[PDB]
């Protein structure tokens, strides 16, 4: 019953990260003009409705490791350890190039995180994996649209 | 211009208060424990979406009248005026006990922004109303337990 | 030869399966009172899945090269522990005695699991998948009872 | 009165048939070979259909008032026969070796069937539907003439 | 960065063993006969879909990676380390009994990547972990002796 | 009889160009890039299963003419007259550009191996005439977006 | 070249066939009156949206052989052999029967067109021998009386 | 007064049978990175006005009278000039089809100012049309 | 008002080879017994439905030029040129190859009325090298050797 | 002792639903005039159900140990009755002779349960259901008012 808060530490920050990812995944959509802002959409869409399947799946979790997951905007900036989106109603150059870096972050912490989890929650560990995987391979979906 | 600038402002508020309000009910459906907790899960699902989908409609104005909106983490504390959400780990009385008062505020706040518009847009204030109905009706819901 | 003490830790895993796909259509039986139907609406598809989980490391035993058993014989020869007393009773007392069963179930996988990680990596992962889900079904069957 | 004279068998009975279906499965992981899934694809259909009697032998133990025991222990105890044994074998063999499981089990629900006469009136009809479908598995099975 | 490019190396060696596999997979497909020869075609079908997918799976992974991925056939022989598959117009008991050979050299691989990126990258790990799963599957099921 | 070789002669050669198209065709949804990389996905995805769905109907062909198709890299680079496709990641006005290039030679070699069956075989003749079609029809939607 | 563009001229011929086919084809569904009317709209609606695809089907083709389709109207009145449907509201049979009439100097002509193919473009011939085949049909289906 | 509408009418309906095969034919010739966008944009946008032949075809049968559709007549009662542009890019088609647009509007909202006078009733399936068309205009416009 | 007459009744001759095969399969289908023997139903069947569908485009087709499609057991006597399928109740092989026999022949005219039509009628003749396909196919699938 | 020639009513009963479906695809492919449809949508389903018959009346030749022969000289052979007679002809004239096509399939399938009172068990089950289907369709018929 000891090492089952650390575990549930990590993923309420990941929580969080989603959270704020998958909220600004949103922002990013209303906030898209110039070029095809369409292709965007159609990009941006299905992976706010998996990054927050994602935030669901690390919820339940902490629920199950004996522990409250906080998902409320007070909650999600006080495990935040970066800065708030800054782009505002621009284009898809501009804000592709935004989600490009916000997904660097989340990506590493990420990493650094499964990294943290071989000796703890295994069961855990392969979640936020399996998350990476179609988390870093979106990345490269922003990427690609750019080049 | 400026009546377009202060809508927005408006629509702004209103768009932090349902994405504030859409987060809260997540959280109360992963935290939601009890006998017959299952059907606070099967009520906050359409209500999700529902509102989800309102905090989109308001987006849609906020950009029609030049302006951006805001949904992030931040935009939703800096105009916010309510609390977080105190309620972990806890009962079905619980929850929608204070996700009763949560709907409170966000309909009182809402029946303002309906009439401050009153003047200004009219085709926004039309919305604002809409939104107050299948509001009510949800609490008017929540507010029907044991 | 590797394969030949993988397939153990395997075999016993099947057996707890086995028992558990048992056990669990033992308590859909055995229910009478107040709450009936909610209860075969949440065991019913978990006994699906023990079957699944119970069909799927049989086959991964099967690949690996031995014959899986899967007898009643097969299963008591490995249990390690007495059967499920529980007779008729209501919701509240079986989730209860339920409970119990699965922190054996629970903590012999994610045992089995740790065991795992430097012989057969397939065969864990397919655990890891068992694991993560028998456990919600642990905080879901906790938290029908306060 | 007759009650608590009746459930010895009707369990008996419940654990026929629990026997019976499980095996199916360990012999559904073993049967290997040319026509293998020729096996699979007749005992998916028997498995659930045998587990559906496990069923109807089991509701009418609770209904007839009682608790009918699906566990592992509940079945070593009242076996009147000895664990199926075929391994990871081709489909010559356990359809030959299944041929004798079901032969055997249609044995005891004859005896039953008529040790149940002038006592109760539907579930040896009930018990007849098994006998018949039983019986029908059989038929197919015994074209292990491959 | 220098790991990326060694994880980028099994990975596009992978996925040579998926694109020589599921051509010679549904080569296969075209020459088995017999008695029931279909049971073969209704065995293969699904896992040429199967790999073909791993195939997609694998090389977008790489591309994720930082490299590009190469599916041409100057690219997988270029990468290989074994002949073309032989059996022409033969029998259940002659393709199976090499198909089952072709998943030795498969599996046997597979392993040794999984195994040997333990140490570089997690995610292309579960990847591999998890087709060697049905890969293994396969192989027993080939094994309809 | 001794035509009936002939025939099978070309559909084989015919093979292996389908077989290193499909195969290319993935590596360039692999690899296309830039802003509207993803309306060559959109464009070569039905063309990629048309291409194996020719490739199966040439084999079978084959086949039935009572010789052996052969879908093996090997195989495929005997018979193969033309160069590796080139192009790594890179842009959509680059892909279709090289794309173009490689149609036009496996719409050659098509147009040839229809005239060379004339005298030969009408249903050979008959199948690659349809494919001419859709891969004739592909490049001047690949030479559009150019 | 050379040839191609003779067959983009057999091919654009056949296009405002279509066109004006179906132009017609919805100008009798307009103008048909009588008791069993709406067996001829029953036969008709789908014929036009048939008619409409080999249009596409036939541009589309122009457009894959070196270029330029032409489906307005001054390009159809001009490579145009025929006069121009002059039948208005009347009888379903008023109808039919014109119509019999119309669905004959079309087939005559993606008749002339086949033959003049067959050392042309093989491809193309494909193309015109599916359409054939088709418009057969519904012109027996016309001789419903 | 219904034969000086059933005249309006008509020019109305070859108006739009033009239209859809012009627009049909330059769905047929668009070429460049993005003509998808076009061929998306044309499809409903052809539907739409074969839709809208339909319909005052229809009215022009009502009003107990003669619907022509056939390529005579619409070269016969049109007074402009086929679709010029051939296999030319988007930018190209869409400048063109964007003055189509126009005179087929413009024309359009003339037959309503004058039906005002003697049909209000096709003069207002008219208004429906000349906003519908009036919006692809926009839609189309929107090209940079 | 000829170039039908010769054609059609080239058609007839095949129709009826397609009743009258429809028929044997479905016969053979009554017939086949032994170790599995439902290996030839899953076989068969698809086939009938097949060739049941191919009596009709044909039928249609004769009905569409002009002549009338006698399907009737008398015509499928007439022009028929061979023997009555001789397998009662027997084994798949015995049966199986005797089907073999029938599509021997059933190919071999086919390819002669396919050659007749070369230029003749374009149209039914792109209508038989479609059968000629599935009828070749199927005698390959057959050779369950 | 008669075993043999019990089902060998059945073997007559068997051609007689081959001849019947062979019949009515020829008077589908056949029937035209304004309503024709009318007469082919009453006809296909009723085609299943006949074919069905020929599959039930050989499911139970083949059980008490016989051949079934559904070829076409089989027919001609254990037949009594006139080749069907009726090409492209109006509505009413095939409805007509379909008509008396039932009454002589209808007289013998009664005229055959008859001679199977002291006899046979299920097919003293079976040709009512199909006369009670057959007699019920022949009523079906009747060209309207």
């Amino acid at each position: 019953d000891k090492k089952a808060s650390d575990v549930a530490d990590l993923l309420q920050k990941q929580l969080s990260t989603y959270n704020d990812l998958h909220l600004t995944l949103k922002h990013v959509h209303w906030n898209v003009v110039g070029p095809n802002f369409i292709g965007v959409h159609e990009m941006i869409d299905p992976q706010v409705e998996l990054v927050r399947g994602y935030a669901d799946e690390v919820a339940e979790r902490i629920a199950t490791l004996g522990k409250s997951p906080k998902g409320t905007p007070g909650a999600i900036i006080k495990d935040r350890t970066w800065d708030d989106y800054s782009v505002e109603r621009d284009t898809v150059q501009a804000h592709l190039a935004a989600l490009d870096l916000v997904y660097n972050g989340v990506i590493e912490d990420t990493r650094k995180s499964i990294e943290k989890l071989e000796d703890l929650d295994l069961v855990s560990q392969d979640l936020l994996i399996a998350h990476a995987g179609e988390l870093e391979k979106f990345q490269w979906f922003v990427r690609a649209h750019l080049e």
